[PDB]
């Protein structure tokens, strides 16, 4: 929401931001990763 | 074996012993416990 405003708004994302929040194994699966 | 010697010798499960050793998903394991 914030990337919403700051797109379409100019004031940076700063001021968006205040106002925005209104202020197998288990040894297989490790493997792979 | 002991137990053949035991049953099948008298001298004691102790001799008999000495005698013969010649002297999966980490979810599903967890599940099982």
């Amino acid at each position: 929401a914030d990337l919403k405003l700051f797109l379409e708004s100019e004031s940076f994302n700063i001021d968006v931001k205040h106002k925005e929040r209104k202020e197998n194994k288990f040894v297989e699966q490790d493997d792979w990763f």
